[PDB]
């Protein structure tokens, strides 16, 4: 049999191969392994897998997913300035005279 | 024929397939699919293709590429042992007011 | 031979080859190339390959993995008093129930 090798096939002891390169390998983990083991990718450091064996990046705190799959991004405001002073309670500026 | 069934091949019957496990699949897209569909990567959330066919992270609001490729993005009342409100933007001694 | 042309195989000048296609490349800087080429992932922005070849997302300013290998947001103002109903005044960068002055 002729093979491309410049395509990423090379023999192994007669056996046509795939030469796997960087980002890929034989997954040795699968039913079938160590006699079958079908090519995947290699990753690392925020990069997984989804349940269809798709790749996506792990994402943790404060990052998230738009509508596009697309990574997206994603402290007490000041109480009124009319003089008067400010005490607060569940979430509100309430005036001092209310509970004097 | 023979085939290294340890390294990513398997016979589909009778014929040598690419047996493709995780972040891989056949492109069913193509003008000659599905007769003669190649293998890509299988991609998801977060990752996209360029012009080129190269894998980047997709990027929505807030994230940007840096020049050289990676993903890129009331003040506290005093201390001094006493209570204190808000008036004006500042933080004034409650006592004041009593 | 017979190939499966369905399942990423075709035929160059009688010669099987793997077909490439959407993220994936031939690499041909290696010390046997360009006549034997392995298979590669083929990688632009926001992605790098680590010492032993696996792909992961090239991080910047302010953003860092964390202990899970995650991307997350890398790294005074007062914060909210409690919501229970009672009212609060600032001392010692704590919430302390205003009741207490009165």
């Amino acid at each position: 049999v002729s093979i491309k090798k410049s395509s990423g096939l090379n023999f192994d002891n007669t056996a046509i191969a795939i030469n796997a390169g960087k980002g890929l390998e034989f997954d040795t983990n699968t039913s079938e392994s160590p006699d079958i083991n079908p090519i995947k990718t290699k990753i690392g450091s925020g990069i997984d897998y989804n349940e269809n064996g798709a790749m996506i990046t792990k994402l943790g705190a404060g990052l998230s997913f738009d509508n596009s799959g697309a990574i997206t991004i994603g402290y007490i405001p000041e109480a009124p300035r009319d003089g008067q002073a400010y005490v607060r309670k569940d979430g509100e500026w309430v005036l001092l005279s209310t509970f004097l």
